[PDB]
């Protein structure tokens, strides 16, 4: 037997462990990552699997943001026939993933035209392209919601075969279909992928111990590139990845009712947005924040706690002001530097990646594991994929002033999402003093690079130290690939 | 001789089809060029027929007569313009301001009046095969709103339009002389009438003019100037004050609307609209508030709540545009919500008034109307429930009017719009059902009157609630 | 039997359980409650050693409120050696129990005039007539606070020897020092209070047990009373006891900062107010929502956590938005129906009471446990504590005139707190159509009895059936004591 | 010559007439101006004798603002005898010219902590080194008010001897006692001095007829520079005058009533702020919005009104609310570019100028009268008035820095008086993003001139014409003074 070491416990690396262990009788495969999942994007997802949810205007614009769709519009024709296989391994007692089969897209006006009005118009046109079944419905005809006046939805889209699954369910059925298949769980992290000879020879554990392996799958979220990084030449050859810090909560409603649907707005000022999964059990989850931090955190702020609570208080339903809270969720959504995630091989034999999926690597993922496992066996795996190979130049799917221009329009959308009440002039003179000094951090990063608006801010707001350590960074990987 | 009492829309519009129509008599119209309480100069002015339609309206068979009266009236605007606009030359300048009307759907007002009233003014549209688009709210040409207060839907009403109520006025009055008609620019204080007819009117000059037919068109104060006859201080239904603010502004680049913009009626029956005008100006409009007395000044509130929902939810560049005028008007707002037109049970007296929020836009149908009658005419089908001597209309169920009266007073909070803890507002909703239903029991056991008046009366004094008591009463014993 | 047992292990069940078991060597006391301290108050608690911070004008001005501000000024001279006293039991890294000296009381207009302007004028003058050292000091001399501008103070009180324990060091150091003084630790619940022949035999335990005793304290918190309440003809002679509950927070400051004392305002609509105590390590506390609850409830709502980190961050230190959620608390204060404490004995021999203390139970533990001590031992105790015997008729402190012109300003304070923004008609509407819902609540009530204005709220709110066995029980004490 | 011809027909104007036809009967003095009183300042006063209430912190931090507040509190002394010898030509039916003798300063956070925090403790330190009578007096002790409880004042300062007038009795009493006098009242404009040989021959009128004379006064208000300016020489020899555009309303009261004193905060945001000044006859003043405009406007904006009566119906009293509006008035005060007036002497005999008052010209008044007929009498009129000579070098009585300190405050002042609600990261944000543009604004106008935050805001958001045309100003006034 030739061992197979995934290191991640996340929707990625089960997924890939699940497969690997059912289409592959000769190989041991071992998955490390502890039952804390520390900085865990899974656990703190509703989840939507969400594909024409995650259109945005900008997205669609970009090449790369079309490739990436098209794989999310693939990645939901697969689900059924998967929750299937994993609910098989299971009884009647763990519980169903799918708790939802639709969605419903509400558009108010707590929040910026430019990205509600213009995502809302490119939600629809990109349903209507792919021939989707959906329909533009009657606001009063939304079941369950019951929004403050002055927040509630004028518009509603119902998009049919678009639901959701219980991300901790899905989590306890992968780990169960894993073990069923002869997979081996052994609970530590990672330290330090061992190779020499431009082959890996495996992996040191927390633990102090060595386990020897022809494949190591990084699957790790946010830590996966920061983990092969330490390998030759690698710092400057796969993009980095960042903390996408998310807060979501799980509440016990007033009255133990939930909306039969998912119920959510299109993404918001720097990948944020508003949305509600249903839950069995009297249960809901409201999601979710977003702030790309450079390094990572893994407790809610103050503010993500409020607007979290607010947003759904007043656009979905206001019988939660009287809830119970019963968790607040944080999560590291793997946020790559270039705006697209890392699937396939690399350079060095026998080393593969699965990370920087950001807001939808749950909905791709059982896509992704099949394309990696295919790549494994000698296959092609999956088409339009070769784009999104981890062991790349940064990606710069976007012009300058596209990104300048989204920048600005994001930051002034912190502000009618809060929603703020300021006098009229404030807007147009916020704006006016944004442009400038966000040119100038983008000229003074790098002369070929630009990061993405939610990665931008980010910078922007950074120590010196930081900033001039990314300075070097993008230097280092134009002198790498040019 | 024929004396038409009153120089606002109806007064004139009447007085210029009785001069046209009759060359051989003398037909004499009251009133000052102060215009004082006047509706009609505080008039922006929308032709408004769809743009008045409401859910609460149109759930009553008296506010279907009434929506089918405003739809036939559009009818009778291009060729009645047309016939103003030729007595003058160019630099009169012109009737008609726009041609077309867009109204928006924003969240800055309660779900149950403005989701209600867009998808009734739809219905209304399809019902009358009037052409009408939704169109995407990008397409809307000038507007400029706070992004946390735009609209997310609008609708396009071809051929429903707006006129220049000042220009209007001016086109009136030099069609009035043209065709023989004389202006007389003093009050009526008394109509003298004996042996059940009308002999004339004293002025407040202390002149007496004899006349075989008055028209009493004086607006809010029609209704006290006949309740002074025999019998009828119980048989004409009470007319109030509906005061209104609007204001002329010049905007910053000069431009404007090429279409009127509106939010469909809001509370109290208040709304909002931007009339274009020539020259640089728009018209704001407009507030409403229910006055048991009359009125002639702004308050401070209604100043600021007209402009900030022009400057939010329309043009932010109206925040910084010059105030040219702040204007005041009395709607003619009747005690049952149905206007009083046509004859009485005296020989000879006619009116025409209680038109409330659209007497300007029916203005041409109802002169006709009543100058067919003067010459032993029938003249329109619809209007015989809306004879002004008639027992108080009730159009509407006691509980129809607690639902609406407290969906009301929960959208003054809503159109601020305000702030509040969450649990604050089914508190108020639940606080406010009791006093207005208690009220609603005292004030009589058949008659119950609309929101708009309903809240003015609960704010009022004792005294005035008791003279109501006691008015319902005398009103029920003369009737029953 | 010469056993005690002390049912309830918060502050006051430990500090009543050390007393006896330090002044009593000869005999066996058994303290009962267990760790998880379900609905607990305590833990929940910054806490304030609050004598002079809770003062209001409306407690003032009724005589049992003038008694109960005696006591609390009394118990604050009991602090020092009482904290001497149970840190001498421990070492270096039990910690310290006290974390300030003094406190800053605030005057922002985030709130009603008719609460916080008549109740800073009300602590002043408390102040200036207990001769206590203070000073009224220049908001700009306050440390460390940082509120947004339309939310800051514009008037600051210094309250000199008025400070703040850890209350989890507190709990740690009464249960180590009840061991060291020979105390017994059972961590069961009592069901039952069993007594015949007019004399307390024991409690029987929620492990089916018995464990007789001569003596058994009630320190159950809100849970007292219905203990207690199952003995015959106790139901109408012990005042009912409800849930005041309370969500507090722990946060980790963006910089590891504190304020060196106490920040607070006076007591806010429904006994709720806003306040922060320093912690050691980085943390703080701050405080703390109240809503009274005619059943109990263990979790906060979405709303009371809003409001309390709103409040937090506007009025205190705008950078506790960047701060990190450590914890999410919530605790019962015990919520006696006619506003004052329920301290110790009844006509059962061997039967005490310590409950109903509400907002200050805990600043007042040392001496309510040296008054019940006391009369164990046949002594009187601390005087003017006996107007607060647990065996009374309902206290009436206030005319029903007061308590509805109470009840209809904090009614009103809910909206000035928030703060609301609203057409200025509407308070004034709002106050009108309040006034008379509130009037006829009150005379259905009872022809004698009126709830104080936190009860009264939430018998308002409450189901008919549940106001309906209210009128019922105001009904048999009224013919039971007279 | 020894005929006197005085230029403009507001307060200034008509006080130095009356001064010069009283003092000087022998010759003939004719006052020009217009009833309409086109753009003038002196009819929308309300007015405040303002001296104390004028303080701010930035202006008694520099000498010349020190110097200015010095001649504010020497004017004060001489309005009881100024106004006793203004009434006694006309009888109790003429109506009062003084409308309050006290003032109640209030300290509310409507507004920047910067700002009134600052100036609340100036107007203090102000009163106590000029030996003034006042009091801080309890907020529940001042009459009348009834302010929304969050817009609430904390603090009130009672100021004796400094009170109000009404300014259309006051015009009515200085016009009857000019005739009185002697005095010629020509209502037409002058449009050109006539100068030759260094000497006044007269003014050419703007119904085309020359009247000649010895002495011309000049008070034309925000017109008296451009009037000065055609004679040869004087374009870059006398500081330019703009129109600091402000709206006042005059209110009937719903119950007829007014406060005894006049209401105000300190001087706000870009030196606007909020009084009541007290009427006979149910009517009270509110004022008062202030913007720099760099050309005339005789109409109230949209944004000045509702700003002005919301500030009113929230700070002062809800009642206005529900008050009859009866008039918005809008007049220009005299802004000049360098901060301080212009009054006295020219390198022209007999050509003298009483200008640039901005907020406090009518309070000034009776001294500036008094110091240019000693003046014109060979006297050295009052000390201290030197730097204010209207032949000049622009003054520069702050560094750069202190001015952009200033412009940035101010600015955020405007979201704080708004009062704004935003999200708490927004602030600091916007301080950050607005001090670079001024300073850039700053530097490229000119290396030794800065213009006052005032005139900084109106040169940063008008045209670039406009903002060259001053750079090319500033640079012809240096040219001509080094
Ligand atoms: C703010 C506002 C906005 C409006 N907007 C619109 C709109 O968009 N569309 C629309 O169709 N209509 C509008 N209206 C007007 C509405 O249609 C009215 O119902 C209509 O204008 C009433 O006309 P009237 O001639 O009956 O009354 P008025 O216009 O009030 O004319 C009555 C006249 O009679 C005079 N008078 C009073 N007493 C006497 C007396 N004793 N003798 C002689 N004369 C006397 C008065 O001084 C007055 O000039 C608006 C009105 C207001 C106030
Ligand atoms: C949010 C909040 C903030 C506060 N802040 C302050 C402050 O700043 N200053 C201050 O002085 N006080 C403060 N308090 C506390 C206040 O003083 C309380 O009145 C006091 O803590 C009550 O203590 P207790 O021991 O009576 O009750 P608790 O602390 O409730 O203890 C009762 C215990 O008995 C247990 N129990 C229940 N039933 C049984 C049973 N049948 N058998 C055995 N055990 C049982 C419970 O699980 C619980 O642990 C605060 C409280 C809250 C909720």
């Amino acid at each position: 037997q030739t061992d197979v070491i995934v290191v991640g416990n996340g929707v990625l690396g089960l997924s890939v462990g699940v497969e690997i262990a059912r289409t592959r009788p000769d190989v041991r495969v071992t998955l490390l990552g502890k039952p804390a999942r520390q900085y865990g994007a899974t656990p703190a997802a509703g989840a939507m699997l969400g594909a024409f949810g995650e259109v945005t205007a900008h997205a669609l614009a970009s090449e790369h943001g079309r490739k990436k769709h098209a794989l999310a519009v693939q990645a939901q024709r697969l689900w059924p026939e998967w929750i299937e296989s994993l609910e098989a391994t299971g009884t009647a007692a763990d519980g169903r993933i799918k708790t939802a089969d639709d969605t419903v897209v509400l558009l108010n006006t707590v929040g910026h035209s430019a990205l509600d009005d213009a995502n809302f118009a490119a939600v629809l046109t990109a349903l209507k392209e792919a021939n989707a079944p959906h329909e533009e419905i009657a606001v009063e005809s939304v079941d369950w919601i019951d929004p403050d006046p002055n927040s509630r939805p004028l518009r509603a889209l119902h998009i049919e075969g678009e639901g959701s699954v219980d991300s901790g369910i899905l989590l306890a059925a992968l780990e169960r279909s894993f073990l069923q298949a002869g997979g081996r769980l052994h609970p530590v992290d990672a330290t330090e992928i061992r190779a020499s000879h431009g082959r890996v020879e495996g992996v040191v554990t927390d633990d102090g111990d060595f386990l020897p392996a022809g494949h190591v799958v990084v699957a790790a979220g946010a830590r996966s590139q920061r983990l092969v990084a330490a390998l030759p030449g690698l710092a400057h050859r796969i993009p980095r990845i960042y903390d996408g810090v998310g807060v979501s909560a799980l509440v016990d409603t007033w009255d133990g009712s939930g909306p039969a649907t998912v119920l959510r707005t299109s993404n918001r000022a720097f990948a944020s947005g508003l949305h509600l999964v249903p839950r069995a059990g009297g249960s809901v989850y409201i999601g979710a924040t977003n702030a790309v931090c450079l390094e990572p955190r893994g407790a809610a702020s103050i503010e993500e706690t409020v607007f979290l609570f607010n947003c759904a208080t007043h656009q979905l339903h206001r019988g939660l002001n009287g809830s119970e809270l019963r968790k607040v969720q944080v999560g590291s959504r793997p946020a790559p530097i270039d705006g697209f995630p890392l699937i396939g091989g690399t350079s060095v034999e026998g080393l593969w990646m699965l990370s920087g999926t950001y807001r939808d690597g749950l909905h791709m993922s059982p896509l992704l594991a099949r394309h990696v496992v295919s790549l494994m066996d000698g296959g092609t795996g999956v088409d339009g994929l070769r784009e999104f190979r981890p062991e790349r130049d940064l990606i710069s799917a976007w012009s300058r002033e596209e990104i300048l221009d989204d920048v600005v329009r994001h930051t002034m959308a912190t502000g009618y999402e809060f929603p703020w009440r300021l006098p009229l002039e404030w807007p147009h003179m916020m704006e006016t003093f944004l442009q400038g000094p966000f040119a100038e951090l983008a000229d003074r990063l790098s002369d070929t690079y630009t990061p993405p608006a939610d990665l931008m801010t980010a910078i922007m707001f950074s120590e010196r130290e930081q900033q001039d350590e990314l300075i070097a960074y993008y230097a280092d990987v134009h002198r790498e690939w040019h």
